[PDB]
């Protein structure tokens, strides 16, 4: 395949020391859990537990994910990245480290943020909290930081006081230009052409193709946009809004080859006008900004998609 | 008899805890393969161990083993036991794996590498801010292990590892650490003579992590005043005379009448009468840029006879004196 380098932040690593980006030599201090008095289970992740707690010592609540030691390597990841991470915009607050003393089990300590559910939401808020997510994405990316899990279940918002944070970097990684990253990241619906086509050398663009997804699922009022049954079938159901045509330039723009399991699956289809999806029940909520804007995201070749900081200077955000 | 005691902070934290966390007789030890480890030179030897630097052949990773003299089967448990409680503590060594040479079959554990600098030249360059910063970050690894229940018992320059071109510091030989349970009658036969508190001295055998916090005054004493050791005795009654020569006679009879101790009839004819010492007696021209008012008031706040009297760890990390760290 032909290599491929991200249009922005190309080499904010490659310009920063090696106690940056590598995690693996990053020394990880585990506190004592004891300042923490666990109160209620609020979810579970594949490899996590999350749990609101309180901190004894300032009786002040937090979260509290338990993780369970699948992969050593991965913890360090994700504890590095939310550690250089701290404090950005909309991005969740580490604020402890902490092991239990008898179990030893490791967890990751945040800022509380008191989530609503989700119906009365207008233009404006759609516009409003993507700008909100946009803040996240064009800072982590600044940061040389890709989320690779880019998607509804990992923003968390509190309507009362207009605060988004984007939460779970357990799968966030590093850019350098030119590694080959692996492409079983993502949640299927959010997984980008290039994951599914097995393109290696992919970059800040992904979470970019996941923010558009997450745009025409709202909008739209189709969740998920792109409802793939398995990773073979998401291209197709990509395929069947943006055309098999588009598909196969973007193949041979990057000498990609395509998995033969694609073979009997994949057919022939039309790319298909953004206009269709308007409906009565979402017409509120569509506009000809938010349609230039949602097909600038959702592009095949991850190289022509808007980057974050393009995508605010988009109109669609000239009301925030 | 004598009146009992207990730590005035995380007195209850073993006792509030499975037997599994403190009770390290039961604990089952998976010895490795030591196979996975060459070792390339010797960094020093202790009374019952010989501490090697290596390397991991599996990662090409420079690691620390400490090979044990089995001679108590029941303290490797014990140390093994602390080393997993605190292990990836801050500034704790951090046990990494613990194995046997299959022939040997000598325990050995394995740790993270540190790269010690020699102190012994840099002893002269040192500032009142690398005093400091250093003495805080002793007093994080500290208070976590006490937070944890465990006392560690030999505290002193020996057993403080520092990496200064990474400003990085660890406590380390956990061999004599024992876990806190009050009302515990301890054996005082622990630290070493110029680190050892008066409780140890007296034969106080109630005592608790407050006896971490004497030897840690006993390392700052002897940094910020440069005179190595501060309380240099040359037997265990002669230890406490010395300490008596700086605190006052006086203050020991107020300690040793608050716990009804009694005194060794070996002190009698060695103790003597001695006042109590301001510490600005002790400033020179050799150490004065190292000394301060705020130094001195933290200092007076650890040497004190009354190991309930003596700062803990936490209220130790808020005194003025590190108003100037991070
Ligand atoms: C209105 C903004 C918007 C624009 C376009 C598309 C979707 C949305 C959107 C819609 C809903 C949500 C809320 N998602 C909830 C996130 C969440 N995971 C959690 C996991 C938990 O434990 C594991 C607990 C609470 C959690 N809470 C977020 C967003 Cl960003
Ligand atoms: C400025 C730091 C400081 C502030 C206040 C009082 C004392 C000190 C201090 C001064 C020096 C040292 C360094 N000690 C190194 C100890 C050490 N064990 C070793 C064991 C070895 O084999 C078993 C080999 C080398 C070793 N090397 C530590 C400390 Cl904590």
């Amino acid at each position: 395949p032909v290599p491929s380098r991200a249009r922005v932040y190309t080499d904010v690593n490659t310009h920063r020391p090696s106690e940056y980006w590598d995690y693996e030599s990053h020394v990880v201090e585990w506190g004592n859990q004891d300042d923490y008095q666990l109160v209620r289970k609020l979810g579970r992740g594949k490899y996590s537990e999350v749990f609101e707690a309180i901190n004894i010592t300032n009786n002040e609540k937090v979260v509290v994910k338990i993780l369970k030691p699948v992969k050593k390597k991965k913890i360090k990841r994700e504890i590095k990245i939310l550690e250089n991470l701290r404090g950005g915009p909309n991005i969740i607050t580490l604020a402890d480290i902490v092991k239990d003393p008898v179990s030893r089990t490791p967890a990751l300590v945040f800022e509380h943020v008191n989530n609503t559910d989700f119906q009365t939401l207008t233009d404006y808020d759609i516009r409003f909290y993507m700008y909100e997510i946009l803040k996240a994405l064009d800072y982590c990316h600044s940061m040389g930081i890709m989320h690779r899990d880019v998607k509804p279940h990992n923003v968390m918002i509190d309507h009362e006081h207009r605060k988004l944070r984007l939460i779970d970097w357990g799968l966030a990684e590093f850019y350098h230009p030119g590694q080959e990253y692996n492409v079983r990241v993502a949640s299927r619906y959010f997984k980008g052409p290039e994951l599914l086509v097995d393109y290696q050398m992919y970059d800040y663009s992904l979470d970019m193709w996941s923010l558009g997804c997450m745009l025409a699922s709202m909008i739209f009022r189709k969740e998920p946009f792109f409802h793939g049954h398995d990773n073979y079938d998401q291209l197709v159901r990509i395929a069947k809004v943006l055309g098999t045509e588009d598909l196969y330039d973007y193949i041979d723009k990057y000498n990609i080859e395509l998995d033969p399991r694609f073979n009997d699956i994949l057919g022939r289809h039309s790319r298909k006008r953004w206009e269709r999806f308007v409906h009565s029940e979402n017409q509120h909520l569509v506009s000809p900004e938010a349609l230039d804007f949602l097909d600038k995201l959702l592009r095949y070749d991850h190289q022509s998609r808007l980057t974050a900081r393009e995508a605010m200077e988009h109109p669609y955000f000239y009301t925030v």
